[PDB]
């Protein structure tokens, strides 16, 4: 990755179209339902849709795509709320 802990991005990547939609809906609910993650998926979709271009998995955002990032926000909020780890432990995160 580029920046922070998060990364390993498996064959896939976060537009900040896309990423500036997931963050609006996070700030009303931290667990969008069923629906509500279609909802925010499409728009972030159509944000990345170009007219006369086509879209691909690579930028595709699904309903299960948009809950895997909000997953990784909450337990990265939550985790630094708790940090239960007094172990030894080498990590590059930074902050």
């Amino acid at each position: 990755g580029s920046s922070g802990s998060s990364g390993r991005g498996s064959r896939f990547t976060w537009r900040k179209e896309c990423l500036a939609v997931m963050e609006s809906y996070f700030n009303e609910n931290q667990y969008p339902d069923e629906a509500k993650r279609e909802e925010i998926a499409n728009a972030c979709n159509a944000v990345i849709q170009k007219p006369g271009k086509k879209l691909s998995d690579l930028e595709r955002v699904t309903s299960l795509k948009v809950y895997n990032w909000f997953a990784n926000r909450r337990k990265e909020i939550k985790r630094r709320a708790n940090i239960a780890a007094i172990l030894e432990s080498s990590g590059p995160s930074s902050g």
